């Protein structure tokens, strides 16, 4: 199998940086100069299937929420916090009713600087001081590095 594969490296992650849930949407464009975001799995938990992930699916615009600028350009940037950002989508805030305190911005591409879709994790963590450090930003893009393909 190679979806099913994919989500045996999701659960990994899930107790390594300690994360709620993660979600990953796909590059999708019309010959009519217009492009979108449609994530294919959502909520992913530790010890969940495909199955449960394939049900019920998120679509968001290109360029338009946090995971907009990340698919722009193709960088890992971080979020102190997507739900209270000028630059979100309160579309899934409808169906989810989840408001998190920090987001990781993530890109998923392909070895060759090609991007294929975008990858963000909602986990709401209390702390003083900044959002996130600079070594767990590396844990996240070595992962889907392997799994991207
Ligand atoms: N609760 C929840 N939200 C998601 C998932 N995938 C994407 N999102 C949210 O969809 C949102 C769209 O607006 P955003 O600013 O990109 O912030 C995005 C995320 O917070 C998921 O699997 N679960």
């Amino acid at each position: 199998d190679v979806t099913a594969l994919c989500h045996k490296i999701f659960l990994h992650i899930h107790g390594l940086i300690s994360a709620d849930r993660y979600s990953l949407f796909l590059v999708c464009e019309d010959s009519s100069k217009d492009k979108f975001l449609i994530s294919r799995l959502f909520d992913v938990a530790e010890g969940s299937t495909l199955e449960e992930a394939s049900n019920n699916c998120i679509r968001l615009e290109w360029n338009k929420g946090i995971v907009g600028h990340v698919a722009a350009f193709g960088e890992p940037l971080n979020i102190k916090d997507a739900y209270e950002d000028p630059r979100f989508n309160a579309e899934v805030d409808q169906i989810t009713g989840y408001k998190t305190q920090s987001i990781l911005c993530m890109p998923i591409k392909n070895h060759r600087e090609e991007v294929v879709g975008v990858a963000q994790a909602i986990n709401k963590k209390s702390g003083n001081g900044g959002t996130f450090t600079e070594k767990d930003e590396k844990d996240f893009a070595e992962y889907l590095a392997f799994c991207g393909e």
